[PDB]
């Protein structure tokens, strides 16, 4: 039930950038969400082999997780905040797609997504 390679956290032919908003997404948004009691399942790529979820990547073709996002922010991999925000949204949606409404992991994603939205509602100038 193999795992694919994790998403890239660097790419030499993609241009880098740093903005106040991206800095905030690392220092305030991600680093605060990371400490939430429901954050742990999202801190690394889904290990389908270890979790006995042999169809996870048969279903999910654009995997994402906060470990990957953190490294991308640390790499200055993103062009802008919206690009990073898209990754968070992909992570949450993957969780909703693979699982069913009401599942424990879905309850965790829903709580984190609310907190995430609360925190990006206002970004620095
Ligand atoms: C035990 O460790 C971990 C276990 C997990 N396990 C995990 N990682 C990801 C899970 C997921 N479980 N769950 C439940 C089962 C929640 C799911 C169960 C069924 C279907 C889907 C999921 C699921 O969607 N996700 C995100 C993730 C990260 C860690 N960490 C290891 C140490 N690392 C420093 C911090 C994070």
């Amino acid at each position: 039930s193999t795992n694919p390679p994790p998403p890239e956290t660097s790419n030499p032919n993609k241009p880098k950038r740093q903005t106040n908003q991206l800095q905030y997404l690392l220092r305030v948004v991600l680093k605060t969400l990371w400490k939430h009691q429901f954050a742990w399942p999202f801190q690394q790529p889904v290990d389908a082999v270890k979790l006995n979820l042999p169809d996870y990547y048969k279903i999910i073709k654009t995997p994402m997780d906060m470990g990957t996002i953190k490294k991308r922010l640390e790499n200055n991999y993103y062009w802008n905040a919206q690009e990073c925000i898209q990754d968070f949204n992909t992570m949450f949606t993957n969780c909703y797609i693979y699982n069913k409404p009401g599942d424990d992991i879905v309850l965790m994603a829903e709580a984190l997504e609310k907190l995430f939205l609360q925190k990006i509602n206002e970004l620095p100038t």
